[PDB]
Parts: C-alpha cells; structure tokens; sequence
C-alpha cells in the first residue's frame, strides 16, 4: 500500500518509465521515531534506474507515481520493505516507513 500526498508544483507529466535513470533527493523518517536516512547529508542525490528491483518495493511504486519537480510523501507498509526481517540495526522488524521524496531527474 503506497499512499501518496504530493507537495504540488512541477509539471505533472514527465513520468518515470522502464530503462530510465532518475535522481531523487530522498529523506527517510521512522513513524513515531527519528530519522534514519537522508540523501541531503551526503549531497550525492542517488542516481538510480527503474526496473532492476534495486530499491525496496514501497519506494519503487511511489517513484513511478511522481513527475519532474514534484514532491511526494511515501507511506510504505511493513511487508513491502523490511517488516518480516528488518534491516539489521537500522530498521526494526515490523516497521512502517515514511519518506520525503522529491523527483528532480533526467532521461
């Protein structure tokens, strides 16, 4: 269950497709918790492509549902990212994930 709440401005038309490498200033957040990840800190804005299952499943669907300039707000279920396992030391098991995602991409 990918739930999008978009900070509006952008174009609303340039959508990510297969074989396209897209650039995201992502920012993680734990529900009722603190931060765990921020692309803003390293200032290297995470160039990644679509269709190789590089990212988790919750981030993968929500990345396609944006456009250039937009700014969404993910709400990922536990079963699509880590909720059975939990990323060791970083994500506890059965966790619900929140992301500030801005799509400023190419291609």
């Amino acid at each position: 269950g990918v739930e999008i709440e978009t900070i509006s401005p952008g174009d609303g038309r340039t959508f990510p497709k297969k074989g396209q490498t897209c650039v995201v200033h992502y920012t993680g957040m734990l529900q009722n918790g603190k931060k765990f990840d921020s692309s803003r800190d390293r200032n290297k804005p995470f160039k990644f492509r679509i269709g190789k299952q590089e990212v988790i499943k919750g981030f993968e669907e929500g990345a396609a549902q944006m456009s250039l300039g937009q700014r969404a707000k993910l709400t990922c279920t536990p079963d699509v990212a880590y909720g059975a396992t939990g990323h060791p030391g970083v994500i506890p098991p059965n966790a619900t994930l929140i992301f500030d995602v801005e799509l400023l991409n190419l291609e």
